[PDB]
């Protein structure tokens, strides 16, 4: 068990990010990371990563606005037993309802 508020960082540094490249950096720590992410989870993790990817298409608005989100998840402290299964989920649809979002459990 255990969430992944490296979401929530990854956003956050993106913004914090003084250059483009820096971003991308980001973007390749999102990437890199995937070869440690658990087996089975490394789906949760592609997820963050094409978000990160789209930042670069938009503006880093994109997941902040996710992560004022983050923090009501965080404010419902949960039960590490059964709350992970949905929790794990919630991470990507607080900070990223793209793909994840066919949950409409949040």
């Amino acid at each position: 068990p255990g969430c992944l508020p490296a979401y929530d960082a990854l956003a956050g540094q993106f913004i914090e990010a003084s250059s483009r490249e820096a971003r991308q950096a980001i973007l390749k720590q999102g990437q890199d990371g995937l070869s440690g992410v658990k087996e089975t989870d490394k789906k949760w993790a592609s997820q963050y990563l094409k978000i990160m990817g789209k930042i670069l298409d938009q503006g880093e608005d994109f997941p902040a606005s996710e992560l004022a989100r983050i923090s009501k998840l965080i404010e419902n402290k949960m039960s590490e037993g059964k709350k992970e299964e949905l929790q794990r989920s919630l991470n990507i649809l607080t900070a990223f309802r793209k793909k994840g979002a066919e949950k409409e459990e949040l």
